[PDB]
């Protein structure tokens, strides 16, 4: 009949480097039934039981494994993980599939909901990924060699071989071209024209070992342990701070660009959204996906309802403090 969701973890106790890479986290390979997705952070963290092995997990589990495995910044790690869950997630059985659709996550929620997992195209995952392809080309989850054979030449071109800051700007930006002139259905905008940016930074900030404190710059070995076979770098310490999108301004500052889409099915063909959300008008974002919340769930009742309340009021309680003051809305008034 459902659970009783908690409310999110806090900040971890100790919040310094250690050893993520551990006995007790051996990398295992995948079994039947196992889930993974677009997410390299969590898919490493499932195949190091950091996370449930097979993929799916609870919002609580999520935030605790982003912060043990990975020292993400609580309120940033509550952002993420809330939105993927009212979006993708089943609010009853308080599950979250982080790939495809899976009977784990339990009964299916009343359409249009549907409990897809963090894979469902168009208004959490999106287009213009580093190691992923665009979904219109037919797989948005998969590791894609030829993306990171991009990456690879972007960070010999700008980055002495390694991934860094400046690379992440130029990549970033390609990327984008790449996806307008192919991808008639290339879209850009509300969430994921804030959450591109920071994936852009996640490398540099959460992939290079905790130890390296000066010039953090990211080898394609460990890039592609990461990105391609789910599996930290041998004795991989985390990050010696809480951590997230450090220096996305700076990545968006290096090439400028505006929300927006190809419109009418044509590639070439970018049109700015001036309604989007962007990242001097994030509380956008919060109101957005509230909205796409109320088009899944018109009219939730019992368990499902205040499941949603309580979901709801939790991602507001990291949006509050992540883009700096946002009013709480009550779709469905309060318990
Ligand atoms: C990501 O990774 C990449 C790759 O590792 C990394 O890139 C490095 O980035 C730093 C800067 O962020 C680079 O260092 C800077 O380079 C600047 C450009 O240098 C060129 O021009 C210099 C200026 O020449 C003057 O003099 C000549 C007369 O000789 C004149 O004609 C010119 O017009 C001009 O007025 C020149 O000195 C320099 O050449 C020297 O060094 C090279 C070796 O690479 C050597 O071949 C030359 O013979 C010569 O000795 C070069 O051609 C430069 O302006 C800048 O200088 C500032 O700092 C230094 C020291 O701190 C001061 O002394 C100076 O006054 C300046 O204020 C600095 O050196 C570095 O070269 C990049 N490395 C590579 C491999 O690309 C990114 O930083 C990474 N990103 C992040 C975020 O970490
Ligand atoms: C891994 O991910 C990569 C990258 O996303 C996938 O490769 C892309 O595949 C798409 C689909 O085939 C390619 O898109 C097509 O591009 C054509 C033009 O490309 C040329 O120009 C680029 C640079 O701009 C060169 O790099 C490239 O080599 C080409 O020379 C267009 O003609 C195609 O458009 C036609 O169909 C669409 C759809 O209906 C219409 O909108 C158009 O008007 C037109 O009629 C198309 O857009 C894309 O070029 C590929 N990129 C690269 C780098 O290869 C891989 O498929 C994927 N790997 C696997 C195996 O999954
Ligand atoms: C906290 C919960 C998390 C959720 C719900 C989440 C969700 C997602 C989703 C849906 C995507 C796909 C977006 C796309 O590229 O289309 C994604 C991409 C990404 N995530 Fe996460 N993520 C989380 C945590 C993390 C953490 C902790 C890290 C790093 C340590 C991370 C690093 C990345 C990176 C680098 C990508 C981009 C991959 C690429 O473009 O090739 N994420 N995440
Ligand atoms: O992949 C994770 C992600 C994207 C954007 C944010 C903000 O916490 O986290
Ligand atoms: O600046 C944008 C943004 C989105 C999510 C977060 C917090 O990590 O910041
Ligand atoms: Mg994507």
């Amino acid at each position: 009949q459902g659970v009783d969701p908690p409310p999110p973890p806090g900040p971890p106790s100790f919040t310094g480097t250690k050893l993520v890479n551990d006995a007790d986290h051996p990398w295992q390979p995948l079994r039947e039934g196992d889930i993974r997705g677009p997410c390299p952070g969590l898919n490493t963290l499932a195949s190091h039981g950091y996370l449930p092995r097979d993929g799916v997990a609870t919002p609580a589990q999520i935030i605790t494994a982003t912060q043990e495995g990975f020292n993400f910044e609580n309120n940033a790690a509550i952002v993420a993980t809330y939105l993927g869950h009212l979006l993708n997630g089943n609010l009853v059985t308080d599950l979250l599939s982080i790939g495809g659709a899976t009977p784990k996550t339990g009964p299916p929620p009343p359409p249009p909901a549907h409990a897809g997992g963090l894979n469902v195209h168009g208004t959490f995952e999106g287009d213009a990924g580093m190691t992923r392809a665009d979904e219109f080309f037919g797989d948005n989850h998969s590791f894609n060699q030829t993306l990171f054979d991009k990456f690879v030449d972007f960070s010999n071109r700008y980055g002495g071989g390694f991934y860094n800051l400046t690379v992440a700007g130029e990549l970033r930006y390609s990327r984008i071209q790449d996806s307008i002139a192919t991808n008639p259905e290339f879209q850009f905008k509300n969430v994921r024209f804030i959450t591109a940016y920071g994936e852009t930074v996640f490398p540099i900030n959460l992939f290079v070992d905790g130890r390296v404190t000066t010039d953090r710059k990211l080898s394609m070995e460990d890039a592609a342990s990461i990105f391609r076979d789910m599996r930290f770098p041998d004795d991989f310490h985390r990050s010696a701070v809480p951590a997230s999108n450090e220096g996305a301004d700076q990545v968006l500052a290096a090439h400028p660009w505006v929300p927006g889409g190809n419109a009418d099915n044509q590639v070439n063909n970018y049109v700015e959204d001036p309604d989007s959300a962007d990242f001097t008008h994030l509380c956008r974002l919060y109101e957005f996906v509230v909205g796409s919340v109320q088009e899944l769930y018109p009219n939730p009742t019992g368990i499902l309802r205040r499941n949603l309340i309580k979901n709801l009021h939790y991602w507001w309680t990291g949006v509050n403090v992540a883009f700096g003051g946002c009013d709480e809305l009550f779709p469905y008034g309060q318990l």
